């Protein structure tokens, strides 16, 4: 993680859908992972309390540490979530608060999707934990994160482990990127309400008529760079004005169009260390269907994993590997 | 059309590719069209002269008028080109200049793809034409257009029907959008040279340390709206910093990543009349392989058509119909 | 009041200066006012309670209601301060909290300048009051306000009457505009660290050399509009980069040059109700000299009033009227 | 000379005024200068060819070379003019065109002001010279310039010595800054017609209500940097929306308010060499009164020089020195 943008939408088909880009410097080993009922999830890597998950879920994540680490995903009850980067804001304890279990920041999604249904259930879950400053071994250190969840009803919350403790925002707009805090970007929105689909009227200066070059002038002032605040604005504004999806397939299509204003080609963002920071995959999930969808930097063809198609009582993780090959369809040889 | 964005790139394997978005109000009947050798292209709708075309080509177009109308394409000799909108600038005669033939703006691509090989041939063919104000029955007027072309060698030109005549730009940057003229955007680039992939350094204000929120701060000042001028900067600047493509396939993918910065969702742009202006399709073509590739608003899976696999002496247009259903690969039962 | 911008600075010779624009709809009856010691200042306009002020002070203000309303000023002990618009963010109570007395928002500056020396005195002072939702016979309701103070030593604080309580900000950057909160703008600074005095480097695209139009390109990204957020960034950044003032006169000059980036001409900003919102005056204060300096929309020559020049035990307010005529010096017979 | 912004305006009083900031990297010796009729101004600094000037004029300039060099000014018949930097575009000849004299770029304002009445006179005068690459100025290469003139009637033109020859633009908006060329900025204006005094309408994202911070949001998309193109846009847009000046004083006041959005404080712009580029003075001039007005980086009080006050058949240049000291009026001891 060194970036992601995320949003949810609601179709006129009464379906809730959630999507996120994931931006990074090289693709570690990641796949679509289905975690079955009762598989059990660690709280901490350095202690063996395993929490038993009532619910099966499907998500993108990693199988490299003790328990599956999910980056986003949706569960068998329609709860959807993601963990996103929160640099220079995320604050974690050394010690669990009186009467909470310690939890590794990288296990939050996995634990939440494994046992929650509603955003309230999540709020209640989280305040029984303390996010702890424990390293991990796929990345080396404790990554600064925040979290977004959307339940089948389409309510979104954002959970943010700030300096002063866990900040929680109820019924958000359904947009989240990276730092700063949710209330900062929400406030930022008010600066940009003049950003619309509609052209400004022509004007005159003295004798001179002034008309726009073509279309899109309504959007003047929207920023084009790939910072988190600019990313937030674009995803929010394009989410407000892009037409309602009529069904789940359109929902995925629209989700990836909105996200495309924030998709990063290899080379256009370099980190301090000269590492190239780019959009590795783009994912979408639907609460009602429990389908999970993803396309990759190298393959814009969308793939799909249906959670309910599997044996939710399986002994073992079920996984699907990435196909990083552009899946071009040949219309003649 | 209402808008579009285009660019060309060169792979490290000596291929040239060109790609464009097509932005429009609603989608008329468009498909991919192979025009065979010797098929014939009309110059004008109101006159019946049909110019025999030497070359076969493939691209995106309409078959609603007398001769196939091509929006972009590549021909059997590796000439690539496109017509894009040029609102407020395009200017057409009522009548041909002495010793030129009249040509409808919407036939320029089909004529040129059918009869030219190199950037210079394009220039030469054009001085034998005069663009006329002739309408057509898909649109009802002559749409204001300008044109771009890229040959096998990777040279790009822009051709602009201006108030004072055809302006030609030789050896361009390989980017073209819509109005204003090409010199204006080229100059406009200079205002944004500080937009780079690299982050700026922390500063202090008094006691206060100031650091960026994440990455991407290098690009501060780039505009994010979908006007022609902002599209031009985005495609030009992201053409500059995007990693060189190593082969044809990666060239296609790179092209659509770059064009993603300027892909318009349905609803985000509306015309003075409240019609939504959105990216209907996105296409790419390679001069060396003569493959055409495209994906749709409703389908992000790339399709490909190979000009040279067909019979270039066919009697009839060979055409491939859009598939408007999101082509999702089921990894288990869905 | 519908807006203003403020900053403080420090000179080479150890002097602290504070400056503000005032932006408004109408030019109201406003003057420089010297309040002597022991004049007595109401706390609440609908009540008869008066705190007897220990300190004399000078700033711009109104004599419309029972006690002088100061919009900014410096006192004889070197405390500087100002009230500014805090729209959509200022929250007041109907009744005082246990142990405090109510105070009207437009009395804050008067009370504080009348009774405080350091920013810490200001913080202490304030915990014995609760800002009340009390209106006035000048604007017809309690204006949404926030406050800034800078003491002799150059330390600045912001105080913000938020929904959740009074928010103090200690050791600030010494810039304040309007909404939103100081924490938001402080955070917003980080998005703009790439705005510098330094040109970006030339680049190429293909064969094309690209170089700035002139000077100034290191500022790409700074916004030019008159929103509070945009004005904060212009005042903060131009505060960072504009040279240190060597003495008091240069401080005033520099402060007004910086403020000039946020001066509003008549007509460029209109309210919802179609009222013109423009900068009526600009003032600076100096902690060490206790001079007050000001200029007006129609008068660009700066005036000064010296607090320490007057009898500080006067019975009566001392006041100086605005000279609203452009004060042009004729160098020969004009 | 290193940058400048200019505009002209027309009062309801039926008066025409013109104004300009001047940017530069230190204080040069510059005064306001009244050139009497029949004084004599060279064309070329390296030939002693004198042109007798029919008219008298006042403006800001330098006496450091043989004939006075004026940066701007107004003559006794109501012609106002200025020269402004035009870097990377200004192109001049080595040799005059058959039938023309060589003129130094730096002498254009002085020659014109001393011999022309109308903007048509300027267009005509100019076809009898070729601008030349004369170094010195013992400042030494001829600086890259373009020119604006506005006559008593309120018409403005721009003259640009381009690669393809001299370009004239007639009936301009009466805004000019620096590079690029005039039609490039005129076209640029079109991208910003959405910049208005009027606030945008509040909107909703879901349940969340969004309203501006304060006032001024109509301006979103106006850049606040000091590049020539940003300056061009701030002058033109604030020229368009600033209230009409109702008399000559208001005109001067209004011009300095508009120019104040482009006034450069010392330290905020540095050159590729790390010199500081700042606004040394701002001036205005009225075609009908023939008054010259000016204020300084260090002196916000406006001074005025009246052309018609002097003896216009004077033998000698009449001169006023800058007063570089903040002219603060003391209202008490």
């Amino acid at each position: 993680m060194l970036g992601s943008s995320s949003l949810s939408i609601r179709t006129t088909d009464d379906k809730s859908l959630f999507a996120r880009t994931m931006d990074f410097t090289m693709e570690p080993d990641s796949k679509v992972i289905i975690v079955p009922r009762n598989y059990g999830i660690r709280l901490l890597e350095k202690e063996n309390v395993v929490i038993n998950n009532s619910y099966a879920f499907v998500g993108m994540g990693s199988t490299d540490i003790t328990s599956p680490v999910l980056y986003d995903g949706v569960n068998e009850k329609g709860l959807m979530g993601a963990m996103l980067y929160y640099a220079t804001f995320a604050t974690y304890a050394d010690e669990p608060k009186k009467g909470t279990r310690g939890i590794n920041p990288v296990y939050v999604i996995s634990q939440v999707l494994g046992n929650c249904v509603t955003v309230d259930d999540v709020i209640e879950k989280l305040t029984s934990y303390t996010l702890l400053n424990e390293a991990n071994i796929i990345l080396g250190f404790a990554p600064p994160l925040h979290y977004t969840f959307t339940d089948a009803s389409g309510e979104s919350i954002v959970i943010e482990p700030d300096k002063t403790g866990i900040t929680i925002h109820r019924k958000t707009i359904g947009v989240m990127t990276n730092s700063p805090g949710y209330e900062w970007h929400q406030t930022n929105l008010r600066a940009y309400i003049g950003v619309t689909p509609n052209p400004p009227q022509d004007i005159m200066m003295g004798d001179l008529d002034l008309t726009p070059f073509g279309q899109g002038a309504g959007g003047l002032g929207l920023p084009g760079d790939f910072t988190p605040s600019a990313r937030f604005l674009r995803v929010a504004y394009w989410k407000k004005y892009t037409e309602k999806a009529k069904n789940e397939t359109e929902g995925v299509t629209n989700l990836f169009h909105i996200l495309s204003s924030v998709n990063i080609p290899k080379g256009v963002v370099l980190t301090n260390e000269g590492k190239t920071d780019y959009t590795i995959y783009t994912s979408a999930m639907c609460a009602q269907s429990k389908n999970y969808y993803f396309k990759l930097y190298d393959n814009s063809r969308i793939s799909a994993v249906s959670l309910m198609a599997e044996n939710l009582n399986s002994q073992d993780l079920i996984t699907f590997e990435w196909d990083r090959k552009q899946d071009i369809k040949q219309l003649n040889q």
